[PDB]
């Protein structure tokens, strides 16, 4: 065929593409199947085609984004805005609504607009990756550090707008977000916070501004195209130390979480964001499945014990990092060794104590936790051939028995659909993100379908136990919004009413987070 | 004359009140001149009458709130929701729009719904004062501590909904707000975050839920009536120590702020929210103006010197608190002494070192910063007869020169309108609230008119320098919103579209933060 926006003829789409070319330059409008292939989900879900873009437009300026949005309103073209488009696990760059035009802001709006060393912040355009920001801070001998997710090729801005997270004390990216500039769905531009007071220098010093705080309405959202975003940057501490605790039993998870909470809730001695990764997650970072089990179905217990023995890891591996003067590091590490020492079999290693293959993960977290971006986690996709992943991430109370129950519910479905269960518990002050990566052969349509069906059952199963996900893939967005339905869907009704108010023609990423504007509500897609 | 809602007849109002009576009980609907006098602004601003309530309704439950809002929609009666209604300095309980009915949620909805010791949170109704919650924590041998403003008789919820602040590490109340329940302007009820997932234990554990993050839109806002709100509660540390640094010269302000920033930006050694108060603010807390000066206008230099000598305080007095094991306190306090000691005339005191009258402020801060509510600061209102105050609170970069120019700018105008300039800088990580309390004789019409015209001038002057206010009085909300006018007022136009979409009848607190629903837009008020 040719992929087209819903309701839009071949003819009117050709016209609108030429309007875009007049705004951005012919170079920067892609509309052919060979050109669009790189903007498909690199980790596709389900057997069938889905989430197909009709074109890709790369603007160079806030002004060009306005003009793009005006043209889109004139023609009823839907727009999916991305920064770097690296949302792998949740859809890649692909739109939720098939036929949408991707607006890749970060291809050319990729400039670092300010890094302020005195007050510790940055003012960024969407194309700035973590690597770009790191090389800038290194170049200018900065005293600041950034906060990055596991992979460095994403966007500081784009990750924030999906409320992603990293692992330093500044790991809640949306919390340290300060000021943004946004083009609203009919082309008007707006600045939040002290940016709305012209001549203020405090756009990136004071988040709230005056009046209703709106910045949160542009995260996991479709109320506009963000063109600038500010973010706080932490001073680098004078030293740091990273550590691993290996735990032998699957059932250790309960005592691990329970001892952790008192050590974490006051942000000391667990100063950073700890991660609790199972042996499958760690083995996937350093080895192929076939090294351990070349056979059929779920991995047997003896192969698991071989994994743990060969890598000298446990079933549960705790990674953390301490910052500050060396005496403060010694004391805190002492408190952490005494507390988790009560769990029989716990073994402790610093980042200076492990140079084997099993310690490759520890060395990678020691980078990530010190604001040094990395791609070594890509090695996880070599667990199986042509590997891809989807993120199933329920929220869990920092309680041992609730975690244990989430672990068991998920592994039981994992086995049923013949998929390994790799887990990374990402631990905040009072909440945990229970990251379930399902790694699968993207060239196998049967595997792709099992992944769709399995995660659709897990969304439902988790919700029936009172567990929701914080973030999800294009293919699960409707399902996941449907679980947040207290008061006969009051939350969704709220978002719809606001969407239709700011977006009367229904242009911006329809269906993002399950939020469709009037003209699409009631169809399949 | 009877105070009536705009456009509502005497007969339609009387029917509407009776319907209110059928919902909450006849006891809980005040409407006579005598019953209303107590709900007028206790610190009135300007000579003229303004902000008059037409009635006060006191609901017992969320369901009654819903019914109140439905009746209001049917009769076009505007509703000013408040919790305890002690927003003194900003209007008290008085509505922005005269003729509004106050919905005082806190009078009967005053119950603590949950205090969770393990995860450290509260779930509260709007009527829970800081004293009430402190009493609960004391009776239950709680290991938690709250965070309170200077006056403990206000609402934890209400203060949060105006983005008020306290002085412990949890001093940013909105940040630690986690979950709320709200009756939207047409009577439907909604829960944010994990509260939207039926059966989740995580409403007060994970703030964001899924999809766009809305809770900020209900702060300093008129998009609904809030009926429940959660907030995180910090663990009480094993020890604390408060301290006072006195600085001799007016001109020291610049050096105090510039030495302060590097000790504050990493939240250590300045772990709490330091305040920097001037000698008038400290004298007003412990003495009357006439103890220093009886006569003509601004206070002369000899008299200021008498206050400093008699109270053993400086012109600028810096108050902080340290928390933790005594080794840590001592380390941090040694760092604070070594840095600020570089300013000639700096003098240092811990809370155990001063039992004189000048030390009463230090001892009050020592309570506040340890989560112990107080009404001692009410004494500042005895500076002059029939004392009242208004909060003019521009935001400042944490920069000595910026602080100095704000100080000079406000003092010049204070002099010009024959008022004393009481200052309390409230110091965040990257920003300062420059609290300018103007204390005045509320019974004197010319004094009230001076307050109105001086602060009108100050809003305009500050914004011409690139400064805005974080919070303001009823009388200044249109002037302050008007300064945030980047891109031809994009911010206010964004808020009005949301306002008109969730409040089609224009019911909830019209004019709050200068946001007026369409049916009032264009008129005087
Ligand atoms: C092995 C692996 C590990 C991972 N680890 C982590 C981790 O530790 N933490 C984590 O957070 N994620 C993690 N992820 C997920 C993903 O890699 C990152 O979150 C990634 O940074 C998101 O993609 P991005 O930065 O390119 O954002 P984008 O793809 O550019 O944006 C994501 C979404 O935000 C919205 N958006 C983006 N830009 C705009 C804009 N200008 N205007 C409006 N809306 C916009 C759109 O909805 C878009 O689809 C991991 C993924 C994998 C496969
Ligand atoms: C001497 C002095 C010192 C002060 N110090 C401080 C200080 O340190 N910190 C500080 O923050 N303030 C301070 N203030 C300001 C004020 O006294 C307090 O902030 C006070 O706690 C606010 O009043 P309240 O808690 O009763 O809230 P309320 O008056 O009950 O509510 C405040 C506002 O929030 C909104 N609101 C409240 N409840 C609801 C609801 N249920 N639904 C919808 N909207 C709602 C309304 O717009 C309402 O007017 C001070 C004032 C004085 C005079
Ligand atoms: C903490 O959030 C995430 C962490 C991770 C961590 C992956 C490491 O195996 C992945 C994600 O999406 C695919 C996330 O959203
Ligand atoms: C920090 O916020 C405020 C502090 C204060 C502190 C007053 C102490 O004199 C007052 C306010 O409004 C009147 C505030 O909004
Ligand atoms: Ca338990
Ligand atoms: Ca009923
Ligand atoms: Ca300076």
């Amino acid at each position: 065929t040719r992929t087209l926006p819903p309701g839009v003829s071949d003819e009117r789409f050709d016209a609108a593409l030429q309007r875009f070319r007049d705004v951005v330059g012919d170079k920067w409008v892609l509309s052919t199947a060979d050109e669009l292939e790189a903007f498909r989900d690199p980790y596709p879900v389900g057997a069938a085609e889905a989430n197909l873009p009709s074109a890709v437009v790369s603007p160079e300026s806030t002004e060009q984004v306005q003009d793009i949005v005006r043209i889109a309103n004139e023609y009823g073209i839907p727009l999916h805005p991305v920064s770097t488009g690296k949302n792998n696990g949740y859809g890649g760059a692909a739109p939720r609504l098939s036929g949408s035009v991707i607006v890749k802001t970060g291809e050319r709006m990729n400039r670092i607009l300010e890094v302020n060393e005195k007050y510790g912040y940055a003012l960024l355009e969407p194309g700035v990756t973590y690597f770009d920001l790191y090389e800038y801070l290194q170049s200018h001998d900065s005293g600041l550090m950034l906060d990055c997710p596991d992979l460095g090729w994403g966007s500081v801005v784009g990750n924030t707008l999906d409320r992603g997270v990293g692992y330093t004390p500044y790991g809640d990216h949306f919390m340290w977000q300060t000021g943004l500039e946004v083009v609203l769905p009919q082309g008007e531009v707006m600045r939040t916070g002290m940016g709305a007071l012209p001549g203020s220098d405090a756009w990136q010093l004071f988040p709230y501004g005056f009046g209703p705080f709106p910045d949160g309405m542009f995260t996991q959202s479709n109320l506009g195209i963000v063109t600038k975003m500010g973010i706080a940057l932490m001073q680098r501490p004078p030293a740091s130390q990273s550590f691993l605790i290996t735990f032998d039993k699957e059932e250790d998870l309960e005592q691990i979480v329970d001892i952790m909470l008192p050590l974490r809730i006051n942000m000391a001695p667990l100063q950073n964001v700890p991660v609790l990764r199972n042996i499958f997650m760690d083995a996937a970072a350093v080895s192929k499945r076939t090294e351990w089990f070349d056979g059929d179905g779920p991995m047997p217990a003896e192969a698991i014990e071989r994994m743990k023995k060969d890598l000298d890891l446990g079933f549960w591996n705790f990674y953390g990092t301490l910052y500050g003067p060396p005496p403060l590091i010694e004391m805190y590490y002492g408190m952490i060794k005494e507390a988790f020492g009560k769990i029989p079999g716990a073994r402790f290693f610093t980042h200076e104590e492990r140079d084997d293959r099993g310690g490759h993960v520890l060395q990678d977290r020691h980078k990530i936790n010190n604001g040094i971006p990395s791609l070594d986690e890509l090695q996880q996709l070599d667990w199986v051939p042509n590997g891809g992943h989807i993120g199933f991430v329920p929220v869990s109370a920092p309680d041992g028995r609730e975690a244990m129950k989430q672990f068991e519910m998920v592994r039981n479905r994992a086995n049923e659909y013949n998929k390994d269960y790799m887990a990374q518990f990402v631990i905040g002050l009072r909440e945990m993100y229970h990251v379930c990566l399902f790694i699968y052969d993207t060239a196998d349509p049967e595997a792709r379908e099992e992944i769709l069906q399995m995660t659709k059952v897990l969304v439902r199963e988790a919700a029936e136990a009172g567990y929701g996900e914080y973030r999800t893939h294009n293919a699960l967005m409707d399902d996941v919004m449907a679980t947040f339905n207290w008061g006969d869907g009051a939350l969704l009704k709220f978002h719809e009413k606001i969407k239709d108010a700011l977006d009367p023609n229904g242009i911006i990423a329809p269906g993002k987070s399950g939020i469709w504007p009037q003209r699409f509500r009631g169809q399949n897609l």
